[PDB]
């Protein structure tokens, strides 16, 4: 028993990160194949990026411009494009640790896991969930930049988001591994509004049917309610509203524990229009809203990767 | 910026996670060199576990009784022999792996990162706690026995927890890799109860120091107070007390921030003597006590490993 915010392990993405660096910035790229990707805000400099024209810039550029470090191994650069927001350097060796994986883009309110780095080297995993404003809610310090967001389905890494940028209200912003971002952001130095961040609600619910898999289960009662009007108090409270999808997805959840998925709605009604009174749920003071129905299951029935 | 819990990366004990089989029993194994280190209760038979002689099961048990499986590669075991409370299987392979490799034991109020695994499979890495009663609050399903807890500095890992055992209020027990339990714990099932847990004071600080060098400000104060006269506080609400060695491991983040310790303790004085009032520091409502001082340094300073 027992949760946690728990993260993928992370071997099979550290053999991938490598080292970019061009003029005076470095940053992270990951190492497929005999291919390098990064942002492309590296062939920026400290005066050009306030408006930079990206494809001047690259065009400007030189295979040999582009020093790529991979350990003390020196790779070796035959070739680049720009796909959107990221660089790929085609390189004279393919990455023999290359992983079986795939770039997917990701819907709000699915989570993934990072491996911060720096100069190539990993510094720390951690769990988060791509906000509904397109946000997350990272933690990244300067030369963070192309450290990657993944998921693993057995085998296979599923690379779901590259990191680029911090925002003045200390959350970061980013792309998916073909360089779209997620969210109205760009790459270039300019004011940018984050957008007002609202709870993710189907995610709430989950993680109340993993405390009451895990023993807590005050905040249970009675009630039950329709999801109109649950909506309808959501709405206030500001979480995003619920869908039939939403009852489906948590259906797993609700018949291994007995309460309907109607009957865990009255309860979050009841905890938001209340408070917790002083108690925690699995050691929280606040309703966690980064666990996916997924993310409770295999945590409470212990599904491996290899 | 921005502050997360973060795990090692795992990768390095990946590569050493295996599955050790003795009659019905699976749990996992750690391979280094030519030796896979898993829990004793391993031999145990499900009527033995009631208060088993570990000497009796061994001295039964042959070579070939216990099938160590490295992913589909069958390890054969040629020797083994007890220490304390964990198995040591001598195998004829040395594992190709074995990464730079401590064994430590651990003081209560430091973090590590746990590997949780099932069937030699990692399944998730997450950080956490010695408690000060020697418990950890992890997440640990049946067959998880034998995942080890870690922590890396540049290269080396310093393995200091191996999972044995849940105890009745959903928290976890372990030994360090020597074989020698934290705390009054035994691997039989008899009856035990964790002791009254605390609150790790100085890792509290730690945190809020955190909050500061990310922005969260609102319960900073005027007031200074002595050491002293905050224990005395620190005693009422469960914490831990803080010692002057305490204040010196704190200089560092003291002297980043321009807030004195004893700063920081008269405004924590004041948050144990209010509560929080709504708001929210990092994210959390309640106080955090599972970062300590260097766990804050090297998130916030970007330190990386290899
Ligand atoms: C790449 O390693 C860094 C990682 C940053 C640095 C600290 N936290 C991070 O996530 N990214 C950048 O330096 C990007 C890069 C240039 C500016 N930038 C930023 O993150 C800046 N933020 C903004 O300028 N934000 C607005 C919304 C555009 C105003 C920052 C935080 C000032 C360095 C470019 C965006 C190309
Ligand atoms: C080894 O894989 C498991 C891991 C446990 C099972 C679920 N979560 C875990 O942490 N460990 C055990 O099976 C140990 C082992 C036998 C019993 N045991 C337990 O954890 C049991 N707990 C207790 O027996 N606790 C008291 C306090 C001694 C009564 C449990 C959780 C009921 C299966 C032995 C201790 C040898």
């Amino acid at each position: 028993s027992g949760f946690r915010k728990m993260a993928f392990p992370s071997g099979k993405v550290e053999g991938c990160m490598v080292q970019v660096t061009c003029g005076t910035t470095t940053l992270n790229g990951l190492w497929l194949d005999d291919v390098v990707y990064c942002p492309r805000h590296v062939i920026c400099t400290s005066e050009d990026m306030l408006n930079p024209n990206y494809e001047d810039l690259l065009i400007r550029k030189s295979n040999h411009n582009f020093l790529v470090q991979a350990g003390n191994v020196q790779l070796r650069v035959i070739g680049h494009s720009m796909q959107n927001c990221v660089l790929k350097l085609k390189v004279d060796t393919a990455n023999p640790k290359t992983p079986k994986y795939k770039f997917v883009r990701i819907q709000p309110g699915q989570t993934f896991s990072v491996l911060a780095c720096y100069n190539g080297s990993p510094s720390g995993v951690y769990q988060c969930a791509m906000r509904p404003n397109f946000t997350i809610k990272g933690s990244f310090l300067n030369g963070s930049c192309g450290s990657v967001g993944f998921n693993i389905d057995y085998d296979c890494v599923s690379f779901c988001y590259m990191h680029h940028m911090e925002l003045p209200t200390g959350v970061h912003a980013g792309t998916d591994l073909e360089g779209n971002f997620y969210g109205p952001f760009v790459d270039r130095q300019t004011a940018q509004a984050a957008g007002t961040d609202t709870t993710i609600t189907v995610n709430v619910l989950a993680w109340l049917y993993a405390a009451v898999i895990n023993g807590d289960r005050w905040f249970l009662n009675r009630f039950t309610t329709t999801l109109n009007d649950f909506n309808l108090v959501a709405m206030k409270y500001n979480y995003e509203p619920l869908t039939q999808d939403h009852v489906d997805i948590l259906g797993p959840l609700s018949a291994q524990t007995g309460i309907a998925v109607l009957d865990m709605c009255a309860s979050l009604k009841e905890l938001l229009q209340n408070g917790m009174n002083g108690r925690t749920i699995l050691g929280s003071a606040l309703l966690e809203d980064e666990f996916t129905p997924f993310d409770v299951v295999r945590q409470c029935s212990g599904v491996t990767f290899q």
